[PDB]
């Protein structure tokens, strides 16, 4: 950086060495992008949905007391049966069952009918329900609990009640079972039959599934309809059917978001596609590999109609550079669809839940195209000031070349110029302890004599920068200090740091990127979350299974 | 870039063109703030929450056997009935009840009561309950159970509890209808009265309100207290109440933060709230579109006195820009609430979930206001060193018009000086096949002698840069060599690239910006969240949905 | 930073003041690193979970009416007792219990055996259950229901069960109770035995334990095991027992992450650990200020294990710089372990749930190290140019002082050179009002003559930048336009605008950074989450309470 002069003597060449001016600058210098249409998929969790029907009988004994001044109900007993195919199917198109039920135990019969009367034919009508649940329909909405006639006696009086129950039930893959919406569970795949590899874990012969089926809503009562294939599924209390869809019905991964304009740029590791409308940059491992996928099929259809009116709605200016779409997928688990577009002359993938991300990476890959494109400018622009700088020492070395060379170089230096090239020796410093100036400058000496060692002594002039070979004043420089001469005559002698000194330097008050600690926030913390269900599951359960235990000590003493 | 001067010949000017100095340069040079007030809110998440009251007699009847050697309970049956109002009111401030429950089914009347014995009053006493859950008081914590006197026989003991509990129930807007802390569900607005516009799916005339009504805390029995406007609501298990607040109770979006110093600054499409302590920078589809909010009225009282604090609190400095308020919606659907300061002399809001984004947005905002304003140094100092550049040249010109000028422009050109106005011309280039030079130098000539042609011959004086017109070596140029001349006479010829050539350029060794594939991390996956719970309400349901139709089976047989 | 020069006469220096050139510039210049091994903890989400057993007599009585042309089962009565230790211990061993049941009320006996015979000794044999699910043993698992044999009457037929059931239950911290897989709760610590101040709601007696206690599988049944101590549990209608572990089984944070190769870097406030490889990084509030836990022992074992293997791992090229491991948190409850290398010679933490931090912090850290690296070099590099840029002028004051100087300054100004020493004064402007041209030029002067005044007249020449003191073509400037002078006389007067300026100042056309509108998106939404759940929590309640209500209707008439 900074640079000694000795006192040196340089009436020295011996045609030491020479450079030549490079008759010009030569200037160093210092990505590829694709335009296509992105479309990215995630992991659906949503899981899969579907109508059920469910039948089933209810019984009910009322065991009721016929006092001597009122009447009291002891007992009420309700016990909830299936209901067989013969009947299933009545209720499915005419909406008329039996009120009454049959069974066998250890062969013996047992029977149970509607106010203890005869096996006859009901219809089922529309019963009322919550805003917007389950809708059903039943055969009896009235209890049969009238008191025998006989005072102080026990009478026991059977009702009967043929109930259907439309609602909908939810499954999740792998599909080990599902669920209705009032609760209840079946322990299989919805989408099982005979032989599939679905799951199954009923009993093998409760399932049984039916061929142009004929199932009619209550209000096209007796109307012939299409027919369709549904499974029947008897699980004791109930029956429950449902339409009998294929497993393709279902989709692992749904569609997430979908951008007209998009970059594709390529790098060593991955690609990075950057789009501008999402703010966001979707990386992907994979160095060009493009995939082609098995079992998410059931994109297919939708993925390539999107693209379809994309590409059409920009056809112009643009052609389809793969002639068919490619498939990658994201770090996080996304699912890249993607066709870039040139111009025209002139299981499950496993989803991250972290949206933040893909813009981080889009701040850094955008900051990043912006700070490199204003860095080559910086090239650019410097350069031609270097290709300035250059041509200007050419000229100035035909001043003085000694003083320009020493600075280029950084050393004490020496040199004089022969044509179209300059040649540069080396010289040898003289004694700092025995360097000594003279008084007189006696026509006159422009440069004061001066006299020194290295062991015998010598007698020279000075140079500028310490070097070595009427009305009159004119002032010097020597080691550390200047010196006053009056008309070729000595004066005084100042120091280095007497005469005030000239910057001519331009200030670069460029200032650097602070450190900033970034705070931790979040929008929701859990308590917010869980806080955030009406229904305390805790609350709920731990209430209802105090008091249970209580009456449960009523059943005896405790000591 | 590059520029090749072919030996050209030029002694010639028709007074070409000319060009002046910019006596001096003529320096180019190349966003609005406001501090104030920033406070956000965003949507509330935590359903609206009430304490409730409910009232209920609970009768059970115990069939319990006689036997020779010891006795058998081989029945228990409960059922729970709701309270008429003239006794939920003895409840509510005496604290006593019935312990007798009628009815009447077709016409004929069913009474129970405690004991079977007389119709009494009794005292509801608390009872023991949870570390911290509802609490109740009943009135009759014994069951009536006792063998009746005659060896072999029957009795059915009849037993009636009145029972109060006081719990808390939660709702979730638009408010369909409530949940009690047992798991009770209630089909209404908890903010409903006759008239309202609010929900209300139970009978017409189960709901009642009661106006003055005086509930007194077990505490307070006899007490009398404020009187307050109290819901009465028969649930036929049970009565319900609760107090009745009006539908200002409640608030669809809550505070967030508040930000003490913030800077608003604007832009085209939006405005920037940047704020240093949060960290984060909210941004608003604005461009000064200061709204007012109409059903979030909820907030004006808290809004209004934190600004109060703040303002105050830093009043002296700083004046009130906007006498009032006004209001701003982030895209991320957050609630800003801001009002700007000046110095002194010297329905849902639909809130996101993603705390990422405003800070993102910070990042690069933040990395934006730093790297501009070092840019714009860049510019001022760089500017600088034009303005001594320009200087510089109209200097060097004076020692050779030609180089200095050739150079600015980039091409071969010659120029002579006239005063204070330098005349360019342009040149026209000689034979580059016949193009010689000669071996003699006889006073002297500095420069050698060469002839050429264009079709017939000339002879003429070699310039720098291959321009055309005692003990003595000098050295010289020619196209794409040099020439040693010994005492004014040639004597060999070396290569461009044989003499050594000296390198001036300031190396700018600035590199670029990075890749950095950012890597896809969570705290919690899902699974983690999943078996986060205690209550495995999947399992919990599965088994006793299995063993339900377990027993269901021992109904009958199975072939 | 633009200059007027007016029409100065500045043949006056009385040796006003000078300044020297710094022999040489002296160039002004403008972070500490540790490598480490980093390690991530956070708070632990999965509430603490162990296997329990269960253990309970089920009583059933079927009411079974004989009627003549089949038979009803009237009602069915099913009660579940606990179970005393002198027979807890045959089933954990053998495996076998009583088909009784006894108990007192009110020092009255009551007493169930399986079909109404005698206590005997049973087998419990495993039984089936859902794919997967608790596994349990039961004693009958058939039901007793055999009509009497006499024609028109009601028999009552006792079945009892004992079951046996393996199941896990889960409890989270602080521990005041726990859940088994079935649904049933308790309310104590799973860690609580005599003494402890663990939390503990049940009765005093219920609870107790044993030492070491015999449990065996059924497939070791008789099998003399290890011995093992173990709680039991009363809950009247079950007992229960589970392993006493210590509290030390559990653990409140969990492992996240391990970082190979991390760099901690010090600041004022904080310290930064940033990891190229989790792309991320973490701050703490520190400042040197290493902690060590103390309720998180339970992480010494495997946080020390994962650092030898570490070491040792790199042990060669790595020595360690603290002998032990030290500790620190996050802002965003992160807990860091740490101990940093140098190299061979050549209650709860409070996690919030945002894994965005640390990328973003990570993102502005990383673009700051760049940014501040390319600073450095545009420093060196630009410091080079005016070292350069020092020397230059140095040399071009020797050609003419002042113009150089006022360059260099800003202002008019006029100096001579004394030697090595620069001497600088202070001009006095002349009348801008009369300042006149001449137009002879008579040997010549190759500089016009002019008059001018203060308040009488003077005589004399015109300097370059307006300053005063055969074939002739010839150019000159004056105060806003140029004169034409053809052989030392005056021809005409072109104005400052009439000539072509020529530009020589090296764009830099560097542009500044975009605003960019980050976009608000995320993932999954809330209502996506919610529909992520087969159980209809609200609906499965919400339907069992309306069905409920209605039943409870029809026991009674409604005007
Ligand atoms: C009721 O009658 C129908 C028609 O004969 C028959 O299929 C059914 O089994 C009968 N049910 C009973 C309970 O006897
Ligand atoms: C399922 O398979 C059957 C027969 O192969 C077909 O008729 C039905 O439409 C399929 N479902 C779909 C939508 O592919
Ligand atoms: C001036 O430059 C230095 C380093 O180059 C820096 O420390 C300082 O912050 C700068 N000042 C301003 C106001 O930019
Ligand atoms: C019990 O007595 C009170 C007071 O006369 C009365 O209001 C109530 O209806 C009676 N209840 C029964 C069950 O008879
Ligand atoms: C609800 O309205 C009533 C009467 O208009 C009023 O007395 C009551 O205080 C209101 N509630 C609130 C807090 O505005
Ligand atoms: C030197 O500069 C070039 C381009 O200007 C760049 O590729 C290289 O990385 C730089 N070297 C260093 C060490 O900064
Ligand atoms: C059944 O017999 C055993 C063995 O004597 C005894 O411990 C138990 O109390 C008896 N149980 C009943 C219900 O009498
Ligand atoms: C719990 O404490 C007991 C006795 O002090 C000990 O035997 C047992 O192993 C402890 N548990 C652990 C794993 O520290
Ligand atoms: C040229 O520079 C100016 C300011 O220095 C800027 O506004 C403009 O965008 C630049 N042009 C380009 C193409 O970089």
């Amino acid at each position: 950086q900074q640079t000694s002069f000795p006192f040196r003597v340089c009436e020295l060449s011996s045609h030491g060495d020479l450079f030549r001016f490079s008759s010009d600058i030569q200037c160093p210098s210092f990505e590829n992008h694709t335009e296509g249409l992105l479309m990215v998929f995630k992991d659906n969790i949503i899981p899969y949905s579907f109508k059920v029907r469910s039948y089933t009988k209810i019984v009910t004994n009322i065991l009721i007391y016929n006092g001597h001044r009122a009447d009291s109900v002891t007992n009420r007993h309700e016990e909830k049966f299936s209901v067989d195919s013969y009947e299933t199917d009545q209720m499915d198109t005419i909406y008329q069952c039996y009120n009454a039920v049959k069974m066998t135990k250890d062969g013996l019969t047992r029977v149970y009918v509607d106010r203890d009367g005869v096996n006859i034919t009901v219809n089922l009508k529309p019963t009322g329900g919550l805003a917007n649940g389950v809708r059903r329909y039943a055969s009896q909405t009235e209890l049969y609990d009238a008191p025998g006639r006989v005072e102080a006696t026990y009478r026991t009086r059977t009702t009967v009640n043929c109930l259907i129950t439309d609602m909908m039930a939810k499954s999740n893959s792998p599909f080990d079972f599902f669920v209705t919406t009032t609760g209840q569970t079946v322990e299989m795949s919805p989408f099982y039959d005979g032989k599939n590899k679905e799951t199954f874990h009923e009993r093998a012969d409760s399932f049984h599934v039916r061929t142009n089926y004929k199932i009619v809503d209550y209000d096209n009562r007796g109307t012939n309809p299409q027919g369709e294939r549904r499974a029947f599924l008897d699980k004791g209390t109930y029956t429950l059917s449902w339409k009998l869809e294929n497993r393709t019905a279902y989709c692992p991964l749904q569609h997430w978001q979908t951008f007209d304009s998009t970059i594709a740029t390529e790098t060593g590791k991955s690609i990075h596609f950057v789009t501008d409308e999402g703010t966001s940059s979707f990386v992907t491992n994979t160095t060009v590999g493009i995939e082609l996928p098995d079992a998410f099929k059931c994109i297919e259809e939708q993925v390539n109609k999107t693209m379809h009116e994309k590409y059409e709605a920009v056809q112009d200016r643009y052609t389809k550079g793969q002639e068919a779409i490619t498939y990658f997928i994201t770090s996080g688990g996304l699912l890249l669809a993607w066709l870039p577009l040139t111009p025209r002359s002139l299981k499950s993938l496993g989803t991250l839940n972290n949206p933040a991300t893909v813009q981080i990476q889009f701040a850094y890959d955008s900051l990043r195209r912006q700070i490199n494109r204003m860095l080559g400018d910086l090239a650019r622009a410097w350069c031609l000031e270097q290709k300035r700088q250059n041509m200007v020492l050419r000229e100035l070395t035909k001043i003085n070349p000694t003083t320009v060379m020493s600075s280029i170089y950084g050393k004490a230096v020496a040199a004089k110029r022969l044509g179209d090239v300059i040649s540069v020796s080396q010289c040898v410093p003289v004694n700092q302890a025995t360097v000594t100036l003279r008084k007189s400058m006696r026509m006159c000496y422009s440069r004061p004599l001066v006299s020194f060692s290295f062991t015998k002594t010598y007698e020279g002039q000075l140079g500028t920068d310490n070097e070595i070979f009427a009305t009159s004043q004119y002032y010097f420089q020597s080691g550390n200090e200047i010196h006053v001469y009056n008309d070729y005559h000595h004066f005084k002698t100042i120091e280095l740091d007497g005469i005030a000194t000239l910057q001519t330097f331009i200030s670069l008050n460029t200032s650097l990127i602070e450190n900033i600690d970034f705070a931790s926030l979040e929008l929701y913390s859990r308590d917010e979350q869980r806080a955030s269900n009406v229904f305390d599951l805790e609350g709920i359960f731990r209430e209802y299974n105090f008091q249970a235990q209580n009456i449960a000590g009523l059943r005896k003493d405790l000591d």
